[PDB]
RNA sequence: GAAGACUGGAGUGCAGAAGAGGAGAGUGGAAUUCCACGUGUAGCGGUGAAAUGCGUAGAUAUGUGGAGGAACACCAGUGGCG
């Protein structure tokens, strides 16, 4: 009995997680790669987001919601297949905003691989 | 070498110009970490694959507030100063 919700997909290079949340910041319901029961490295790939994303929307259904809002972070290569989830879920979007955080050179990164 | 004479060298005068040149004091935002509190449940993180590691004593995620330190995104350019 909730409507105006948000939708947070944080998707790495190693995994991919979905926060449905209030208008204000309080969860509802969530679900991550390794939450449908996935291996390791088999996290990363779009088809595990596009799992998750539908178990997100169909958890969020359960509670009932009409509209989302859908928040971007991450490098990872999964956010189109959980975009067209939430999509094709029967949830509308009004819009997508990136909030990936970049610093004004801030802290110093580790170092570099193979060095 | 000595005594004179002259401005091309050199310097001063007068009028403008540009610059991350140097020292001292104060301030600003983004981000990371830690702490406290709401929502929420079983994983999170990581790799070529894994595992050590954190997590039901309740994480990861999300919202609010507080503490402190370091570095200054876009401008930015075989551009500038020494
Ligand atoms: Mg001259
Ligand atoms: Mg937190």
């Amino acid at each position: 009995n909730i409507e105006s919700g948000i939708a947070h997909i944080r998707s790495t290079f190693n995994n991919t997680i979905v926060m449905i949340t209030d208008t204000h910041g309080n969860a509802l319901a969530w679900s991550s790669a390794g939450s449908l029961g996935f291996k390791g490295s088999r996290k990363s790939t779009p088809f595990a987001a596009q799992m998750a994303a539908e178990s997100a929307a169909k958890s969020a259904q359960e509670h009932g919601l009409k509209t989302l809002e859908v928040t971007v972070k991450g490098p990872g290569s999964g956010r189109e297949a959980a975009i067209r989830a939430l999509q094709a879920a029967g949830l509308e979007v009004t819009a997508i905003k990136d909030v990936t955080p970049v610093p004004h050179n801030g802290c110093r990164p580790p170092k570099r691989r193979r060095v």
